[PDB]
């Protein structure tokens, strides 16, 4: 049922790039793409929430030909254009630090497809993912935890469920549960999709709240920068209320490290009525309904 692995590393299917479009407004920290492919000529077919591999020109540092990265795909099952012929992927520049030998240092990967030109060629592996596949369950309430690029599985969940083209072209998939995204990001230039993510807000407001945690332009109640950990515990009665539902599924997602907060702030919540989260978690984790990509 749920598509995987019809392309591997060995023959990847080589697609080609349709466009390469910035996602950080002036002012914004970095670089971030919305890239779209091609995928006529093949049968990759792939669902929300999973991910393609990216197998990158050139070889490593020891001579050898470079690993393929995985990217979460940005786009729904019909592509951005809803016709079934893309996919697309919201990939970040890697930069870092002088310490690791030399000065800016810049990711393999990630750099290839941040200047990608569209009409070149690329090789896909994929898809791969179970652990992030949105429910089909139209009456589900959905809390979506996005710290960075850890948006890009939650725009396949939204578009999925807000845009009028998905709507139209999914019959068994309107949605009328809940869904809150909690986004967070270190400058509103930064805020990747913010215009989309708006409209839908403005479109469903009974259906969809979005809460961004800002830390370059706002405060916690303790003085620190403001980092979705904070919103988090600001909101933790309230996500654990929800939490309670059998029908809400969470979502985490973005860098290693995220979850340590999440967890404290959800912790203290489930602890006034006599619940031991990291053991609620659990069973959720068995059953299907707590979801974490972080690396
Ligand atoms: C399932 C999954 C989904 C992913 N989804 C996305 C996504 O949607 N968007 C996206 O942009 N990326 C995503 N990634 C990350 C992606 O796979 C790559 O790892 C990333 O793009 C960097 O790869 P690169 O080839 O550019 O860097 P590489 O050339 O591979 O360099 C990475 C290496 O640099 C070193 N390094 C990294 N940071 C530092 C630091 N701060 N200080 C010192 N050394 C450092 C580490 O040793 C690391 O191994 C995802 C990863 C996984 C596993």
């Amino acid at each position: 049922d749920v598509p995987v692995n019809l392309y591997r590393p060995n023959a990847p299917f080589i697609g080609k790039v349709i466009s390469n479009e910035p996602l950080v407004k002036e002012g914004g920290i970095g670089i971030v793409q919305h890239i779209k492919f091609d995928l006529t000529g093949g049968n990759l077919k792939y669902i929300e929430g999973q991910s393609i591999g990216i197998i990158p020109p050139g070889v490593d540092k020891n001579g050898k030909p470079e690993k393929l990265r995985l990217y979460s795909i940005a786009s729904t099952r019909h592509g951005d254009d809803v016709d079934d012929k893309t996919i697309s992927l919201c990939v970040r520049q890697l930069e870092y630090k002088h310490p690791e030998s030399g000065e800016t240092v810049y990711g393999v990967c990630s750099t290839y497809l941040t200047h990608i030109e569209p009409g070149s060629e690329v090789k896909i592996t994929g898809p791969v993912g179970k652990e992030m596949l949105l429910p089909d369950d139209p009456e589900a309430n959905v809390i979506m935890l996005a710290g960075g690029t850890g948006i890009t599985p939650m725009r396949t969940y939204l578009w999925r469920m807000f845009k009028d083209a998905e709507r139209a072209a999914n019959p068994e998939y309107q949605f009328k549960g809940f869904s809150w995204l909690v986004f967070g990001v270190p400058t509103t230039p930064n805020i990747l999709y913010k215009e989309e993510l708006e409209e839908i807000q403005q479109k469903y407001p009974d259906n969809f709240r979005l809460t961004y945690a800002i830390s370059r332009e706002q405060k916690n109640p303790q003085g620190g920068r403001m980092y979705i950990q904070d919103r988090v515990a600001e909101h933790a009665d309230e996500l654990w209320q929800l939490i309670k539902n059998q029908k809400t599924h969470t979502y985490i997602c973005g860098p290693r490290g995220m979850e340590e907060g999440i967890d404290a702030a959800l912790s203290a919540a489930a602890a006034k009525e006599g619940v031991t989260w990291s053991d609620y978690q659990k069973d959720l984790k068995k059953a299907g309904r707590w979801h974490v990509e972080t690396s």
